[PDB]
């Protein structure tokens, strides 16, 4: 056993999300999104920090792609905001939007990179919001599905890649059950209910797709946390099983097969929980097939036994399952696990669940990085974190898993949605803080051209 | 929570094989089966037991039926044996030989028992290995088929519910790569092409059976040993990954999907060994699609992480996984695990990959037990081990697992393959022993009134 190499056309790339990297907040014709709101709610995010700049791509795209082409890579994946496209998210495109993210394109076409576009990263218009309650209505369906056609057609000639939802999970989660994004709701029935709306939307948005981009590859993109059972005791095994039907296979199996898993939807049924269905929302679902299964990884979660009158920190279900804190893996500094075993073992879920070929869309480390004198950012850690990670994805090929790219998460710093900016992930430090802009400018951390030597052995010199 | 009840047309069942009770080896013209032959090899089997006697079913069914209905049983499920029908494998039909199983199945129905047909334990005739190596031929394709048709049709009318193949991965791992039984072959390349032959054979099958029993329902059986992770070690859950895959999903993704798993095939495919495949093979084993997937479950395996330059007391495959004791479930007195919510746990992994109905084909408990004065049996290991897994099934149930029976193995005590007689499961004991018949007079032990009580509530006590 030794290890394949890298496929030959493996995309190497970074990623961003529009929100956290445009600023350009109310240009062009832009409307507001949940978030242009949500963040400006006093005491919502870090020092009151917010993307009306974020780190200023919308201006300095062009020297963000320099550095792209620089590096040499492979592919970029980006966020569109649909604000910027559809300021009432219904209603009269705008062709200013539109042709920020054409001089984009037309700049990563001219240096020779994969646009892999986004087309939602949780920044819905907020009339939208206004007009009928955004993801908890089915109106959003066909507004988005109007929207994804618009980019189909202005970008499919160029654009094979796409991405519709992503990280569903955590913006219905958070925004319906945890209150931490918008629109701030703690209630699990209505988390539920737009979660269906979302995976008709799409579904919706695949069929369209279909017909519009027939040659390119699309998928829904998943926050994947693999869960494992704490050890062999039969309760702990079967609320592994509890868990990851519950966590993963509740929204995975809606993307590959279009059907709910069964324990967990009869577990929600018998709280009321479950959603509302209609005729034709199987049919729909079933019918849209990806292409790719998305994959933003961090870390893996460990679960245990839980009496019915038990955890509901750990977190989890009464008489389902609990999280607890797993020995056997390192810790950030923040406290959160490290597991680049955990990255090949969900490849190989998916693999071994669905037969389907896996976008890595997302995997990062984030930390403070110090600017030394001389504008050098040494960051051994964040090397270290993206070596090991992708070590694993190539004992995850090895084994036969189809992994299309890697998208590192990310590509310059970005504002984080209610941390602010001092945790960094970029290969390229932007000289900002939460308290001011300052200059902007933009200054090639070490892990920039360890990734730069990756994409130019094709992964064989890590 | 409230559990659900056990469904009203719940199969409450006993199960046998025709090998292990039948005797009249050489009567009413049946030919010698691969087991007749291989049984009578010396040192092959403990003190030289064999098949020609067993327990005499063949001449006792009638008494042996009285016991079936004073239990109450629900359904009988028993094996045909291939070599009374055609003796030869191919060729000429044997009439004798099918008016026993008529006879059989028309005592079961007269007493209100609804018979479950056994195509395959395991039993080929020894013509069919004498002229083209049975299993490693696709000749035995046709051959098969056409013994399983015969039986459709005389039969069909009366038999709704169908098992295929029993224990497919237990009769070509032991022939073909541990050696202990027929052929008595020890080579990897070998057992994977007859593995896809039996594959082949089983989709034929099926396949059949929609022409000729439109109303009944078939699947396989699949002798499953669920496992588990040691531990949240990342490299034990892998592990995990790759002994499910490899000794489960290897053949039930095959029975559901008519597709192997990727990783285990390209692993076969490093080391030489995957099966060859013909034009047409992946059609035909991917529409045979199964009515329910039969359950032989007896304990769960729990793993971890094995070096390549590992284990090959423990097994497994270097690289891949090696078996290690689970200190957290209780043992028999042969070193098997005692684990029912293992069972709960392998249905959930049933229902929640393939979506299949299962019936449980086989479940039970083997202990030497002791015939004391007055003909009692006091067996109450027996009942404890039953019970607790009969209510891990109740809870598989209310979690949505569509649960179609459960056959307790066995009804009676029976000739083992290779251990002889003193290891017994029945709910009546056979007075005999490894070295003489005795008079084979039945004996009910208390867990026959103890299972009988469970049918008459239908195991509402529980």
């Amino acid at each position: 056993r030794h290890l394949k190499p890298f496929p030959p056309e493996f995309l190497w790339g970074a990623a961003s999300a529009a929100y956290q990297v445009e600023g350009a907040w109310n240009e062009d014709g832009k409307g507001l999104s949940v978030w242009d709101v949500f963040a400006k709610q006093p005491g919502r995010t870090f020092k009151g920090t917010n993307g009306d700049v974020a780190v200023d791509h919308y201006h300095r795209y062009q020297e963000d792609v320099a550095l792209m082409a620089e590096m040499g890579l492979k592919a970029y994946r980006f966020s569109v905001s649909w604000s910027r496209v559809f300021p009432d998210g219904n209603g009269a495109v705008n062709e200013k939007g539109l042709d920020f993210y054409d001089r984009l394109i037309e700049e990563l076409r001219n240096h020779g990179i994969e646009p892999i576009v986004t087309l939602y990263h949780w920044d819905v218009p907020q009339a939208l919001m206004d007009a009928y309650g955004a993801w908890e209505s089915r109106r959003i369906i066909d507004d988005f599905d109007r929207y994804a056609v618009t980019l189909f057609q202005r970008f499919g000639d160029r654009v094979k890649y796409w991405v519709t939802l992503n990280q569903q999970n955590i913006f219905i989660s958070f925004g319906y059950r945890l209150g931490l994004h918008p629109p701030g709701v703690k209630d699990m029935k209505r988390m539920y209910e737009a979660n269906h709306i979302a995976n008709l939307a799409n579904a919706k948005v695949i069929q369209s797709f279909r017909h519009y981009v027939p040659d390119g590859k699309i998928g829904p993109s998943f926050a994947y946390s693999p869960m494992y059972p704490y050890d062999s005791r039969p309760e702990n095994v079967l609320a592994f099983e509890n868990a990851e039907e519950f966590q993963n296979h509740w929204w995975m199996d809606v993307y590959a097969w279009g059907m709910y898993p069964q324990a967990a939807w009869n577990y929600l049924e018998s709280q009321g929980l479950e959603p509302t269905v209609a005729p034709g929302d199987w049919e729909l679902l079933q019918a849209a097939k990806p292409d790719f299964m998305g994959v933003n990884y961090y870390q893996t979660t460990t679960v245990e036994h839980n009496p019915p009158d038990g955890v509901g920190t750990s977190s989890g279900i009464p008489g389902l399952f609990k999280t607890v804190r797993n020995p056997h893996v390192d810790t950030t500094n923040w406290d959160w696990a490290i597991d680049p075993v955990g990255l090949r073992i969900g490849l190989r879920r998916i693999a071994n669940r669905y037969q389907l070929p896996i976008l890595i869309t997302e995997n990062g480390l984030g930390e403070f990085d110090t600017l030394e004198p001389g504008d050098i950012v040494n960051d051994d850690y964040r090397i270290d974190y993206l070596r090991r990670h992708v070590q694993e994805i190539q004992r995850a090929i090895t084994d036969g898993v189809d992994v299309l790219g890697y998208c590192a998460w990310s590509f310059t710093d970005l504002l984080s949605w209610l941390n602010g900016y001092q945790k960094r992930y970029g290969f390229v430090y932007v000289n900002r803080d939460d308290e001011s802009e300052k200059d902007l400018r933009r200054i090639k951390k070490k892990s920039f051209y360890w990734y730069q030597r990756v994409i130019e052995t094709n992964g064989a010199e890590l």
